[PDB]
């Protein structure tokens, strides 16, 4: 018969309601409340895009896709998805108690980013090996970065091709690819942490794949601590290769992020579309991964190969 696996789905996680904000900020600035006028600002950029409650939707509709469509394209396993998140609940720790209450003894967890790093994946999947340990019984094999599969590279390159075929040709031929993660702290450095190398690979292979020969790397939406985070910013290499070239046309793969949450909808959206717009270039970035079946398929194949059970 099937042998039953949980199937552990982690990320940062996104307020579920406007109420909600002020615990959310206040755990990702490490037990520093929100001033009234940043609380303010915060509710008026979630207004601005749309609403909070599609965000935390989008993650549930990842894992629970995941889940049916790794059940149905293989036979041997069953699995049953929980989500663990990093600032709001159901946090990792809570996730994996779960499991273990419900009788989950062989896990494969996978985090909702496709580059590693010391900062996040790392932690995330040592906080969820560490939870199964003080509870006994329970194992988990934890992949570490996807950025190549095959499949994911794929969704965007196909979405890069598709935007620059939709081009008028003056823009078409003097167009420029930006390619971004979310910036963390440069010192992540000190221990090789190969993130930066990972975002660059991305980089190379969909500019690759997509037949685009000028683009460009860059980082988005760093947090305010004393030292220093990766660069450039999005927002200054905009402006940069403009001076420097005049590229008449942006098109933004914020590669690092696999959903419509506030970093793409707003720090891409808003903040590097003002910055087109002052500058007089067209502003482009395709539709995120979300829950589409692509990339569910793609999410599914990185699973199964951790498992050995695909080539
Ligand atoms: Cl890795
Ligand atoms: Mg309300
Ligand atoms: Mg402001
Ligand atoms: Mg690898
Ligand atoms: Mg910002
Ligand atoms: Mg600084």
């Amino acid at each position: 018969s099937r042998k039953k696996m949980g199937l552990l789905v982690m990320a940062c996680g996104t307020p579920y309601k406007e109420e909600d904000i002020e615990r959310y900020y206040t755990h990702i600035r490490r037990g520093r409340k929100p001033e009234p006028e940043m609380l303010q600002d915060l509710k008026d950029r979630y207004e601005a895009i749309g609403g909070i409650s599609p965000l935390a939707q989008i993650t549930e509709q990842q894992a629970h896709n995941l889940e049916q469509h790794l059940n149905e394209i293989q036979d041997e396993i069953t699995f049953k998805a929980y989500i663990g998140l990093k600032h709001i609940e159901p946090f990792i720790e809570d996730a994996v108690a779960e499991m273990h209450k419900d009788g989950i003894t062989e896990a494969v967890s996978i985090v909702l980013a496709p580059h590693f790093s010391t900062f996040s994946v790392q932690s995330y999947n040592k906080r969820a090996k560490e939870e199964a340990e003080k509870l006994g019984g329970l194992t988990i094999t934890s992949v570490e970065s996807w950025y190549d599969e095959p499949k994911f590279v794929t969704y965007w390159v196909d979405r890069v091709k598709e935007t620059y075929a939709s081009m008028p040709e003056d823009e078409r031929e003097n167009a420029m690819l930006i390619v971004s993660a979310h910036s963390l702290p440069e010192k992540i450095k000190e221990f090789g942490d190969p993130y930066p190398d990972q975002l660059h690979e991305s980089a190379k292979l969909i500019a690759e794949g997509a037949g685009v020969s000028e683009y460009a790397v860059g980082w988005q939406s760093e947090g305010n601590t004393p030292d220093p985070w990766l660069g450039p910013d999005v927002q200054d290499l905009t402006r940069d290769l403009f001076e420097q070239k005049g590229y008449q046309a942006f098109v933004y793969v914020p590669v690092g992020f696999v959903a419509d949450h506030l970093e793409v909808l707003y720090d891409n959206d808003y903040e590097c579309k003002v910055v087109t717009d002052d500058i007089g270039a067209s502003y482009y970035r395709p539709e995120m991964p979300n829950a589409k079946p692509e990339f569910i398929d793609a999410l599914a194949t990185v699973v199964l190969k951790k498992l050995g059970r695909v080539d």
